[PDB]
């Protein structure tokens, strides 16, 4: 039939989607910025159609729940009908894919260490071995499933502590995550994707460093309804984005350009 | 119907795909050993097939004639139905994506530049702002496309320079542009994907050395013809052998745990 204002769910996460600082002065789409706010435009105007920026209602990624085995998040979103794409920094994984479309990766990425500037950790294998320092993940997402599936001994042994710690090591987004490193000295240490941890290493007060290598590597996906024909273009539009060095571009533009640590 | 032996291309490139010093004495897949031929098990073994091993015919990865619009090499193979599936170190990009399908990537990587040691090269911007030292890349694959469709001042700058160089400075597979390197006396530079440039690095006489950072970024993907129904479980089958660790134990396995540069 007629086109139809695709409705894109995303999620409030530094610097992919920001309210703009004049954001009670705007209006619809005009109210936010940031790398997904960009990639959005970019793929609309590639593939030909008008939108909407929606922030996800529950502001999850999205995790299915063992017992309702019901998906929340920007997952649930596109699962259930309630928004056509998402534009997220949102992790391709196997239990996703089962359930929704996923573009070939727009950025890449991997699990990291984020440690307050001196903290005495070099790894998850040092982690692992101690506990005078507590660590943690972000609730509803890839990484802590990562823990909870993982097969590794250093990852299976990380996982046993966390899931029981007290109290609760888990965080409800990744601003908490960062501000109990900040606010712990040195006694939290956060389990975090290494394109938000070199983000935040950018970000006044400079108090935060990534330690280590990434525990693992993967990527971001453009997300469609299972089956949606919006998923052919959309994933043609990334590959070109990656082929005329926007992505890169968009990249340094949100981490590095305006990166406040020199 | 019934179940067929899945005919798989791939290509003889080291350390993916290589004979065995003992092939003579041996059968079918058992001829050849490689990350490429531990990673075709794997698949075959989740997605339960069985399957043969070919070496496309022509030796190249996949290009299509300006003049004729006839795909060669494994793309080849896959359009015109010679094989089922490409299990190989094949980028995705933009035009094989059109007329094939990838699996999410399998393995990440960029073009790179690759010197023989002591060579007075930094980066592409150096390549490009001197001519004593030629350099060149693989014909019928994505590096040559990526410069010849570059936009890109220091790229676009590269490409008219290797276009008409005399002689020409593009090789016929990458184990001649390694020869070239090591025989030039520092010469030629030869730019290729990190992933075969971390390898031969790695390899004796340890006399090349990857330098800068990479030109671009992107991944290597399981291609099948466009709508195969073995797209599905292959893709998914990537993705589990991606969170189970397989995949980086197979890349320590062939480039580093066998490494004889210390
Ligand atoms: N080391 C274990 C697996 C290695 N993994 C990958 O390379 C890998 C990924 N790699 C990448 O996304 C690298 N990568 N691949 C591409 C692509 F798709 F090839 F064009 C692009 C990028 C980065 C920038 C945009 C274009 S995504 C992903 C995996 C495995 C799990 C599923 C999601
Ligand atoms: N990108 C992750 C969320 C962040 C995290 O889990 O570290 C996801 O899609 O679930
Ligand atoms: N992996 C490349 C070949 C190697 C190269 O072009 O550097 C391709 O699939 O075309």
């Amino acid at each position: 039939g007629a086109n139809k204002t695709v409705v894109v769910t995303t999620i409030l996460e530094s610097p992919y989607v920001m309210m703009k600082k004049n954001h009670e002065m705007l209006e619809g789409n005009e109210r936010y910025e940031g790398y997904c706010v960009d990639l959005a435009a970019e793929i609309a105007k590639h593939c030909g159609f008008k939108y909407k920026l929606t922030i996800v209602g529950d502001g999850k990624y999205g995790a299915r729940d063992a017992d309702t085995k019901i998906w929340n998040g920007m997952v649930g979103e596109l699962v259930y009908g309630k928004a056509d794409i998402a534009i997220a920094p949102l992790t391709i994984t196997l239990v996703r894919e089962e359930v929704i479309d996923f573009s070939k990766p727009f950025m890449s990425l991997g699990i990291s260490i984020m440690i307050k500037k001196g903290t005495p950790i070099e790894s998850a294998e040092d982690l692992s071995k101690q506990t005078e320092i507590a660590y943690g993940t972000l609730d509803s997402g890839s990484t802590k499933e990562f823990f909870r599936r993982s097969k590794i001994a250093v990852f299976d042994k990380m996982w046993t502590y966390m899931r029981s710690a007290e109290p609760s090591v888990f965080v409800r987004t990744t601003a908490e995550g960062v501000a109990r490193v900040r606010k712990s000295k040195g006694k939290y240490a956060y389990l975090l994707e290494s394109t938000m941890n070199e983000y935040i290493e950018q970000r006044k007060p400079c108090d935060t460093m990534k330690v280590g290598g990434n525990l693992d590597s993967k990527g971001y996906g453009i997300a469609t309804p299972k089956g949606s024909s919006l998923g052919t273009p959309v994933n043609l539009a990334v590959l070109k984005l990656s082929e005329q060095g926007v992505l890169d571009k968009l990249k340094n533009k949100w981490w590095y350009d305006k990166g406040e640590c020199g």
